């Protein structure tokens, strides 16, 4: 079974309604993770209430193994 979440994700943008992105069709609540992202959670923040796409294909550090498990441990569903 799947807890599916349309797009309008989008009104989590803050902690008080939880802060979450989508990568693929994974939707993720990384309230938890946001002020441990390395270099502060302002720039993780760029990409709260939608997908993280646009913003990681600048960025390659986030393509190693170990970030995507992370990132995993806050799935809540998918779109
Ligand atoms: C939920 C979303 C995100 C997660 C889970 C995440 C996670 C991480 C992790 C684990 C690292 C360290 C990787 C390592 O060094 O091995 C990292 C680094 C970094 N992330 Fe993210 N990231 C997220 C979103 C973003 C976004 C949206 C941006 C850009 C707009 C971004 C920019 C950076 C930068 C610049 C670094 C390098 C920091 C440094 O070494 O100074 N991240 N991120």
């Amino acid at each position: 079974s799947t807890h599916i979440y349309t797009k309008e994700v989008s009104s989590h943008t803050s902690p008080e309604t939880g802060i979450w992105v989508t990568l693929g069709s994974e939707v993720f609540d990384v309230t938890e993770f946001v002020d441990l992202h390395p270099g502060g959670p302002s720039k993780l923040m760029l990409a709260a209430g939608g997908p993280l796409e646009p913003f990681w294909a600048l960025y390659a550090v986030h393509n190693q193994s170990h970030v995507r498990e992370l990132l995993a441990q806050y799935k809540i569903g998918e779109l």
